[PDB]
């Protein structure tokens, strides 16, 4: 029988007590990434977080950083592969731009055939590691031609131009890439990019915030997470019908959370509770698992919430071989009013919910996760325990799919310097107590969870944060990029993958 | 009798005995900047040029620096604006970003409001104080957009967008606004951004330089200059139709060079610099005057080069106000084969002419204009008459047009500290001699110039150079950008235009 612990301080950083051995010999362990992120801009065309981050510098990160230069794998890429090959990883997850494959956007405008080669030399590198590439076909990073020709995914435009950028990849990389995750974090882009204009390409209601060009934060997120399902869809369809001989899988990236009731003998605070697990996770795993979106949202939303045609909800129903699920921490929940007609109003506001990192009673939902310096009521907290409720939910909820957890981890101050950031046992505990409840539901509740990748391999561009904040196992100086050298946490995950 | 010094010492630094007093009453004195040097990219879509320096970082500058922040004149607009009041400046020359005012490209597409209130803020502020507009609609700046819809200027669906673009600032700023230059620098971007891919967007023959994406360095700078020339006459027949209401002149801005021959008794020699006159100056000039391309252009480079119909041959003929002349530098000639057979030829190759800055007898032109630290024999020298040689051409080969200088300064090195940076005399010899061959050239030749604006206000960004030469009259601390403070060229300059 597997105990875990839920608070500090956690024992699990032992592996005698607590590694790769005690989950199946097949399971991947890993780190992932993302272009944007740890490429730099140089030999790519642009896309919509360079748009944005140059825009408006001061949504880019309180230091105004962005991802010119980043860690500038684009010349380090090698680095990157020897990281993983000293972790003796079985798994990294990184992915294409778009913009350094097909510049112009729409592909009969021309590939990039140097775009093209940086990525099979990446391919062939870590394979010859023994390294499992999880390819992400989109992060985030659209093409900037797209958003100014027609708005990006707020046009149905975006469904063929996408499909043909996936085309050009399973064709020329599908041979060694067997795993393609189509968009990561459905749920972000449509509220943080639709909605609140906290991220790239910044549209929202004019009185949501000034600075937006332009938007409507109440009606473009549904308008934008219905062309994404039905992108991914399509993506997902020409992958089945035309590279089945690739002999890959395929799925979508869910930003997943936990949520749990405020006041948890309140059903005030259990129906706004039930109604977030339907805003969050169902508005998109409604549509995979049965092509259509849950009746609550259907209920509240309304005339501005898209329907599926019988053709669009059959092509996306049960569009994915897995699903690729990215936790990071827990959220309570409490009644909050939907007020439909303020011009203030965004798609976010209809779960009718206000989210919290402490209960009534006062009661913090677990250790700190991320300090927030301008407001400390604003703290975020994370629940190792919410891996475990996350996966079970699955399982029992949406048909017991097949599932990676493709992005779990903390950050730390990068006001800290280098011996503090190379000592991160903040990190090792968030890992460990995480790795100790997926290794228990794994066990107990028999989910099918066939693999883990941490974020993220070294020190990179966080959006909206800059260099201010860092998620890496390997370290990054700033002023001198080559090196990634293994913090505490690299050090452990080491020892965890071959104890 | 006007007399002026052609080589160091020079002694026109006194305003005793050269000042604006020398000139004619109405004569404008003042200086110039671009959008994409001094505004950043807060606030506005991406263009060419931001997506240039990041895709290729080793063409940005040396530092790799770009145009992100450089000295944010988007925040301190009105910093500018103190400058030019303290040097009792009666012009700014200055450009409207098309990226600030219509991200998106395509004018039905929507505005940014942000973008021209930005505008409107700076026009009136200069205006208080005294100081004339001249404002470029097309600096190098297209938005990103339009190059991946239809590779921008390569493609004549761009002259429909531009015309929209201009109508929308005749529009807005037309009322105050009283000087239009339409594209700045013509030959700039065909042969340095589609024949050798120097400058964005990058395009040139895969064995010219296989970094670039794509191109043809034979065939696309001659597309390019005719579609520039299209453009540029059908945004001039819109205003001259549209907007003569407003009272304004309308004209191109032309890069010009003057040439003499490398030997000038060898006839090869002689012929060359012809060529190269044509070639340089004719290729828009011939348009520009007559409708038509220089016959040794029409004969020399046949097919490729593209013929005006008779309805656009009357639209580009005449279509200007004035002529706005950029003028820095003069060049010996020589000739040098034009291979057009091989795979690595250029349009730039077809003059015929190789060019240096010392003669057959080993005389150099004048004094150091720009050293080249990685090769020395590249090192560039001025030569202050050349400013009377082109003027005087102008006049006499060109119908004697009203003509406005409006780029005319020199660099000095980063590397230099504060100290050696604000003690910049060798830009006084440099602005101090042309301004005694500009007065000589007015009342000899009897040309019709009736301003000057010297580049450049401040320390900037510059195409190819990053942070690394400075070409400003006041200096910019790279670390502290709030501050605008005169060099002692500036103070030089001051107590010319008011002495
Ligand atoms: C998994 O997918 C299933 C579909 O494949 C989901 O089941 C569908 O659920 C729909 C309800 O959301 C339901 O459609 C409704 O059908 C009502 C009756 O339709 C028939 O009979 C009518 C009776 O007079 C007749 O007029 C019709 O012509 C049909 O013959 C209909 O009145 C409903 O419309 C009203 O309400 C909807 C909001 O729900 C409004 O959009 C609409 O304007 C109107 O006010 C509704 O019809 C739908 O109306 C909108 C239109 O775009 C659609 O085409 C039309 O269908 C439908 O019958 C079933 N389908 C089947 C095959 O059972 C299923 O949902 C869950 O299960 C059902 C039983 C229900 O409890 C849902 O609330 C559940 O969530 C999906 N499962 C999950 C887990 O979500
Ligand atoms: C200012 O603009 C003027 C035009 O408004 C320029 O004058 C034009 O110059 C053209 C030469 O470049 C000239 O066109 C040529 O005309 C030849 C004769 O055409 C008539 O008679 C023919 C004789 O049999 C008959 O077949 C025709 O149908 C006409 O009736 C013609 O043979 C030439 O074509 C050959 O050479 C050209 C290259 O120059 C090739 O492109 C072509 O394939 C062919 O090999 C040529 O015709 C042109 O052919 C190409 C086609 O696209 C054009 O439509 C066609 O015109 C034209 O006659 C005059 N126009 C007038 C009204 O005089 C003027 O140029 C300068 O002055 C002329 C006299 C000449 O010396 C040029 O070299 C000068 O530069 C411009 N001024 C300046 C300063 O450039
Ligand atoms: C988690 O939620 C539960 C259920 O909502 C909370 O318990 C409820 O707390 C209410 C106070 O917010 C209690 O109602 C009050 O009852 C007193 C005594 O009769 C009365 O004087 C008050 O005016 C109020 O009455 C309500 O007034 C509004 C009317 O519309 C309504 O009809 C009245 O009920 C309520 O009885 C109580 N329910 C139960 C089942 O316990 C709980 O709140 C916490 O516990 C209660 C016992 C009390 O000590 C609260 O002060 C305390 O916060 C809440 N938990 C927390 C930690 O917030
Ligand atoms: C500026 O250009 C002028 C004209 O091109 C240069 O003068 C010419 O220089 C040529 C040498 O490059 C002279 O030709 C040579 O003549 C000698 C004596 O007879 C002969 O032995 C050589 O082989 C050569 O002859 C040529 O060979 C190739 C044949 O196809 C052709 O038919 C022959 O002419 C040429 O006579 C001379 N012309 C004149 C009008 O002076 C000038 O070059 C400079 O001045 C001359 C006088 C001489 O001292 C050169 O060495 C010197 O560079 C050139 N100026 C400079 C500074 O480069
Ligand atoms: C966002 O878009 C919605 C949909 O057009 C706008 O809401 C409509 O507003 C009009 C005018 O007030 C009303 O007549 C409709 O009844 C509304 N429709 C729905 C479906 O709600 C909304 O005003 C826009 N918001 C902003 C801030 O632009
Ligand atoms: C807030 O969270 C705490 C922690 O889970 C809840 O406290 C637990 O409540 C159960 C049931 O009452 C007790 O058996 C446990 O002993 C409590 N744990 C702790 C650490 O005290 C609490 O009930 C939540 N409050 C509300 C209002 O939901
Ligand atoms: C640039 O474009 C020109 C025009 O298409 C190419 O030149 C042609 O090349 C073909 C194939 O060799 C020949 O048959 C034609 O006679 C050429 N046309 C002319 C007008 O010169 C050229 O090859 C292209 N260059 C590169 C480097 O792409
Ligand atoms: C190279 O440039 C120099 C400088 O202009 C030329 O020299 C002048 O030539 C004329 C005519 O021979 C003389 O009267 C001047 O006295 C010369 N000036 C100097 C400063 O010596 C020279 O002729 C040019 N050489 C060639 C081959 O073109
Ligand atoms: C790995 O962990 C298991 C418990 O799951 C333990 O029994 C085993 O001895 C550990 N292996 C090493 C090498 O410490
Ligand atoms: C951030 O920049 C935007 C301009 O895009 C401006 O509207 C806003 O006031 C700035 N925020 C702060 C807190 O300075
Ligand atoms: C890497 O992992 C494999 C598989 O568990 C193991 O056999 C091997 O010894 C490990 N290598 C290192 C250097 O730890
Ligand atoms: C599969 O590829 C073929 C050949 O290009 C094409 O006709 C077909 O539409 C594609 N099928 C899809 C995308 O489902
Ligand atoms: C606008 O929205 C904010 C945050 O959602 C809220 O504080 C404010 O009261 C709203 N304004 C109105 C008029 O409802
Ligand atoms: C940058 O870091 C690498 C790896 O530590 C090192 O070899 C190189 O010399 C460093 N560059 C400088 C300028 O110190
Ligand atoms: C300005 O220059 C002229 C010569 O062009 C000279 O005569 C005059 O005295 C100068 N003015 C001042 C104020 O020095
Ligand atoms: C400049 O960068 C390009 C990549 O875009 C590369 O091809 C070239 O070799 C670099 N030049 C030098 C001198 O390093
Ligand atoms: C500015 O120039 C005008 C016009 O020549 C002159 O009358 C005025 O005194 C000058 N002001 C300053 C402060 O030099
Ligand atoms: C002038 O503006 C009118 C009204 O928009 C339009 O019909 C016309 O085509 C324009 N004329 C030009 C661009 O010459
Ligand atoms: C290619 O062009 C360069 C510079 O224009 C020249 O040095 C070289 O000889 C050319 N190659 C061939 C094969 O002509
Ligand atoms: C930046 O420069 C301005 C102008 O000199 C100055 O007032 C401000 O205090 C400076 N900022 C810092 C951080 O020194
Ligand atoms: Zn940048």
């Amino acid at each position: 029988e597997i105990t875990c612990q839920e608070n500090l301080p956690f024992t699990c950083g032992n592996t005698d007590a607590l590694n790769s051995s005690s989950f199946s010999s097949d399971f991947i362990f890993g780190v992932a990434s993302s272009a944007y992120q740890i490429e730099g801009t140089i030999g790519r065309g642009l896309n919509i977080w360079d748009g944005f981050t140059h825009r408006y510098p001061n949504k880019s990160g309180p230091d105004h950083g962005n991802g010119d230069t980043t860690c500038d794998s684009f010349s380090y890429w090698q680095k990157d592969i020897d990281v993983l090959d000293e972790l003796n990883a079985t798994g990294y997850r990184f992915s294409i731009a778009w913009s350094r494959i097909i510049p112009r956007g729409k592909r009969s405008r021309g590939v990039n055939e140097k775009g093209i080669d940086y990525y099979h030399g990446l391919i062939s590198g870590l394979i010859k590691k023994g390294i499992t590439p999880f390819v992400t076909l989109f992060h985030w990073d659209l093409p900037q031609t797209l958003q100014d020709e027609y708005e990006g995914f707020l046009d149905p435009q975006i469904i063929d131009d996408f499909k043909d950028y996936a085309d050009l990849c399973f064709e020329e990389f599908g041979d060694s890439v067997k795993y393609w995750l189509t968009i990561n974090q459905l749920y972000s882009v449509p509220t943080r990019g639709y909605g609140s204009a906290l991220d790239a390409p910044g549209r929202c209601s004019p009185t949501v915030d000034p600075s937006c060009y332009a938007g409507n934060s109440s009606t473009e997120p549904y308008i934008v997470a219905h062309h994404q399902l039905l992108a991914h869809a399509k993506v997902v369809d020409l992958y089945r019908k035309n590279y089945t001989h690739q002999g890959g899988k395929i799925g979508p990236t869910m930003i997943t959370r936990w949520f749990l009731p405020y006041n948890d003998t309140d059903r005030h605070s259990i129906a706004a509770t039930e109604r977030m697990k339907e805003f969050f996770l169902g508005w998109f795993m409604g549509p995979l698992t049965n092509g259509t979106y849950p009746q609550i949202m259907i209920d509240t939303v309304g005339e501005r919430l898209p329907s599926f045609s019988p053709e669009e909800s059959n092509l996306v129903k049960g569009s994915y071989d897995f699903l690729g699920l990215n936790y990071y921490f827990t959220q309570y929940a409490q009644p909050s009013p939907n007020p439909v007609n303020s011009t203030n109003h965004t798609a976010m506001m209809d779960a009718g919910a206000k989210l919290t990192y402490i209960n009534a009673s006062g009661h913090y939902i677990g250790p700190l996760f991320e300090k927030d310096k301008a407001d400390s009521t604003d703290n975020i907290y994370y629940y190792p325990k919410g891996i475990y409720s996350v996966m079970d939910y699955f399982k029992n909820k949406y048909y017991n799919p097949l599932i990676y957890v493709t992005e779990n981890g903390i950050s730390t101050p990068g006001d800290e310097n280098r011996n503090q950031s190379m000592l991160d046992y903040t990190r090792i505990d968030y890992l460990c107590s995480h790795l100790c409840f997926l290794n228990k539901v794994i066990k107990e509740k028999d989910v099918n969870v066939k693999g883990y990748l941490a974020w993220a391999l070294g020190d990179n561009y966080e959006f909206n944060k800059g260099f201010t904040v860092r998620f890496g196992l390997s370290y990054i100086d700033w002023n001198n990029v080559t090196d990634r050298d293994l913090k505490k946490s690299g050090q452990w995950y080491q020892t965890f993958i071959s104890p």
